[PDB]
């Protein structure tokens, strides 16, 4: 019944760049084929004087046969027509680490408690995603409020999702 079309699914209405600033906890994730980041996930997101949004992350990454790795990449978004929809070019301080474009669309958020990411890397020919991946953020790194938590189950289910995160453990790792 649902619609699972990337093109169906809304984003967060005049999402403003300058609220959704500074320090966000990754509380969950949805993977992508090839993961990159495991856990101890947190994101700083800033903006400039020409309104051009950037952020940084730190997390644990681990390289196959299991080596552990604190990763620390770099983003810049790349606006369209959608305030909410970008294209974030990203890499690692360190030549080594994965570098790529993904978009990037704001799904919903109320910048002071809760975010929902998502990214579709590549489309099936329905127009549902191939490979895509999610972050659910929160401001406290302790977790989400119960209403918070609602609403993002909600619009977990809306990005046909909802049974496919993993919960993501911070543990001063990095
Ligand atoms: C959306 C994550 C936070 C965005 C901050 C950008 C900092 C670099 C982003 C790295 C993108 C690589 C993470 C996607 C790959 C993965 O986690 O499996
Ligand atoms: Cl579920």
């Amino acid at each position: 019944e649902r619609d699972c079309r990337v093109s169906s699914f809304r984003v967060k209405e005049n999402f403003d760049k300058a609220r959704f600033s500074g320090t966000w906890y990754a509380m969950a994730k949805k993977d992508p084929e090839g993961l990159f980041l495991q856990d101890n996930i947190v994101a700083e997101f800033s903006v400039d004087e020409t309104g051009q949004m950037s952020a940084t992350a730190k997390g644990r990454v681990r390289l196959l046969n299991n080596w552990d790795v604190c990763a620390d990449m770099v983003g810049t978004f790349t606006d369209t027509e959608d305030p909410a929809k970008f294209k974030m070019k990203y890499w690692g301080v360190a030549s080594f680490l994965q570098k790529g474009n993904d978009d990037h669309w704001i799904v919903d958020t109320d910048y002071d408690t809760y975010a929902v990411q998502y990214s579709c890397r590549l489309l099936n020919l329905d127009g549902t995603c191939a490979d895509s991946y999610s972050f659910v953020f929160s401001r406290d790194p302790n977790g989400l409020p119960p209403e918070a938590q609602k609403i993002v189950r909600q619009r977990q289910e809306e990005l046909c999702l909802a049974r496919q995160y993993r919960l993501i453990v911070h543990n001063g790792y990095c």
